[PDB]
């Protein structure tokens, strides 16, 4: 059970040490938020890291705070305001309406709109009411709470008064008739220029970050015939038995730039239900189908995952895994 | 005038980047706020920095977003629960119920505790209503207005039940009979044993980080035949003509430290108003003054500034800096 610290002074750091220790033992997270890094604000991290379980030095840049701690001469004030942005407009994730929260409240007359925080954004209100997430005190069911909650925050507080979405044609969880829903896709068909898939076909697998998929991986190459596999950005194993792409773009950058290069190939897109799938739905001569292991529980992934691919025209081919 | 946008994944920097491409020529300032570090996010935001007017990497640690932005597996939840920590405490400056208002609404059973922003909590209510401050339109008259706005939100939202001060027996911003006020000495006068100044005196200058109070800083050295410099953790320049003190500390732990090893010596701070006057006001052998020099205007501080000082018993020294 750990006790949090939050400073951003120096003198703050010798304070949240007077606590520490009048609390021998206890364990403290302590962190440090400053736009100053200088030799002293190091010292003193430095002198408290050796003293809570764990502590974190978090960077900010110069001017970020339009507030004091301590009492500002007249200079202090003009230089401030001075410099302080003039902001027209804020672009968000929706779901950062309610992270950001504080830091919107002190630009109380930008415009601010917000674009898809991502696949989470197609989880529809009704789904988070369905039976898998309404068994109180469940795992699932705080999810779902904690998601409601914060969409309701997102939706009603702070006015924006449009949403660009990345996924035509499904239900977004921000329509809710209190801003203008704009499609805004990853390209433009006009500067893409695909034809008819009179060329070859390219199967590719999309990595998995979780090493527990690396056999599963393995299998699922054999036994449809893929080629290559494109790793996860933060997959950290290797798969053998297929040619694994080096590239330095993720899947869907990729892919486009193969279209273009490329304008007459068949792309065929095999997963374990990334939201690469969804958000690669409508790119141009591309195909995707998910991949259901047989020895994964059927609730392996949520009901809603299912039911999106579906929606979406994405076949699910299961496969003994063994 | 400018636009920002926050980011929080690669694919949002895409969006991002689609949305900068629809507003040619405008200025953007664009956030990339993540717990991961890997080459694709380097790559991606090299890759939108290159695009933007200003854009800043706000590194994160592992474990920080309780929320997603994707559909999570059974497992990404189970992993995230039993990740988060149990927090039972939070400690925060007063002003920090409003920077991070967000984050404590994440964990609404913690009991929440705050200490002193700085001197900044030493303006009482009535000052900010001052005339000083009630020009509308004008500078002194928007601190005044944020400060009583995030006082507000800072006693009233959140509820919290102590708030600890370093400031001995000046009212405090925070004392509103909402909570416990709890004085919490930087020292304890057991551990440091200072007794009567039967020794010697030791005059120092506390540097100030302005580069214009140069001259003025070496003026006041001669005037005052004070021996030392203590400069400003972000002084950046060098005063001639006095001895700086290179020493790792900030100004109460190097005085605390000396007064320790040298219990009967009677030190004098010299200082252009620093809030280290305040800080150390009830240090033991320690006799603060505060320097005036004529050149400088009348309100070039704030006028709760002297009465602070004047309060607390620090005489104000003027001098004819010519
Ligand atoms: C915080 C967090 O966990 N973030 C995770 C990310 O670290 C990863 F863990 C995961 O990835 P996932 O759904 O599969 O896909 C997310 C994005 O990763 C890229 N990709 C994925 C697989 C692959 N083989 N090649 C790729 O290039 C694509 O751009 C895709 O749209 C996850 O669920 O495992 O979910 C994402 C975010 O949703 C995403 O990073 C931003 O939209
Ligand atoms: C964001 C921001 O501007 N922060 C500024 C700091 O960078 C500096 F700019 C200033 O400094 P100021 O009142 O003089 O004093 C603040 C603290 O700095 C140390 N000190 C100061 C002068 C000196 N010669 N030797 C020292 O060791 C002491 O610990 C003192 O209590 C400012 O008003 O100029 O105010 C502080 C914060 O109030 C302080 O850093 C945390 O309490």
């Amino acid at each position: 059970p750990v006790n949090l610290i939050f400073c951003y002074t120096i003198l703050q750091m010798k304070v949240a040490e007077r606590i520490m220790a009048q609390h021998p033992g206890e364990r403290f997270y302590v962190v440090l938020m400053s736009e100053n890094n200088n030799e002293k604000y190091d010292y003193y991290f430095n002198q408290i890291k050796d003293k809570a379980e764990w502590a974190y030095f978090f960077h900010l840049p110069y001017g970020l705070n339009k507030s004091f701690n301590f009492i500002p001469t007249m200079a202090e004030l003009k230089v401030k305001a001075m410099l302080l942005p003039k902001v027209k407009r804020i672009y968000l994730a929706s779901l950062e309406k309610v992270s950001i929260a504080a830091f919107l409240s002190t630009y109380p007359d930008a415009e601010i709109k917000t674009f898809d925080d991502g696949t989470i954004n197609l989880i529809q209100s009704s789904s988070y009411l369905g039976d898998e997430f309404s068994v109180n005190g469940t795992i699932k069911r705080n999810f779902a709470r904690m998601m409601i909650g914060d969409w309701s925050i997102a939706k009603t507080r702070n006015a924006s008064d449009e949403h660009y979405t990345i996924f035509k044609g499904l239900k977004n969880i921000m329509d809710d008739g209190r801003r203008k829903m704009t499609y805004l896709p990853l390209f433009d068909a006009s500067e893409l220029k695909a034809g008819d898939e009179t060329g070859g076909t390219v199967r590719i697998l999309l990595g998995s970050p979780d090493k527990e998929m690396k056999e599963i991986s393995e299998k699922a190459a054999k036994n449809f015939n893929i080629q290559y596999v494109a790793p996860h950005p933060r997959q950290t194993y290797g798969l053998s038995g297929v040619t694994t792409l080096n590239s330095p773009y993720v899947i869907e950058d990729y892919i486009l730039r193969e279209i273009k290069k490329n304008p007459h190939t068949r792309y065929e897109i095999y997963t374990f239900f990334s939201g690469a799938a969804l958000t690669m739905k409508d790119f141009p001569n591309v195909h995707v189908y998910a991949l259901k292991p047989a020895s994964l529980p059927e609730d392996y992934w949520l009901k809603p995952v299912y039911a999106l691919f579906t929606q979406s025209g994405i076949p699910i081919l299961t496969f003994d895994d063994k």
